[PDB]
């Protein structure tokens, strides 16, 4: 199971998100079967519409859960990230939705101004 | 793990959703640790804000996944629902987010015009 964590600036078109996910799939040789995000801000419709377009489920991960995941990856689950220290918001969202013990399999990707983080889980 | 599937009419206040979830918790003797919904319609902000207020994650379950779950519960997983035939949209959302083999543990609840379906999973 592979999760794509999505971050974007307030006011992002659904087709920009869709393009970003499919570009991530091609660039990394993965196939996303689940979408994830942090608590969405002022604009929220673009991301929800893109999940519909991609025919994928979306998990809007609570801030408490994001914080927990970020804390875990800095203590004993440091093998979950492929960079130093704290995960980014999108990275922590993908890892939270992925669950235990997921890991990040690709470097942080920005396509336009949509951030895509890919995580894969144990199974 | 216990999932509450949420359905509401277009234009529902976040506090109405919150009230509905906490009333479900009290009425059934459960504690919701995960929220779920069907592809959201014209209004979408009320439900996302309520998950933030309840400090719970939300899964917006894709229509393909909802259909699959509804199909499963009418074939061999009929023990997942406590009524006859097809699950409701909220029931199928809660069961999808809950995963395999969840079951519905409480009857369909409406509080105001917010529908709440509670599912519990194997673990």
């Amino acid at each position: 199971v592979t999760v794509a964590g999505i971050g974007c600036r307030k006011g992002a078109a659904s087709d920009a998100i869709i393009a970003a996910v499919r570009a991530a799939e091609r660039a990394f040789g993965v196939t996303v079967d689940y979408l994830a995000t942090a608590p969405l801000k002022a604009d929220e419709a673009g991301l929800a519409e893109a999940a519909k377009g991609l025919s994928l489920s979306l998990e809007i991960v609570a801030q408490e859960r994001l914080e927990a995941v970020a804390a875990e990856t800095m203590t004993f689950s440091q093998a979950s990230l492929d960079h130093s220290g704290s995960p980014s918001v999108s990275e922590a969202a993908a890892l939270a939705a992925a669950g235990a013990g997921a890991r990040l399999v690709a470097p942080r990707l920005v396509v336009g101004d949509v951030t895509v983080a890919i995580a894969m889980t144990s199974d």
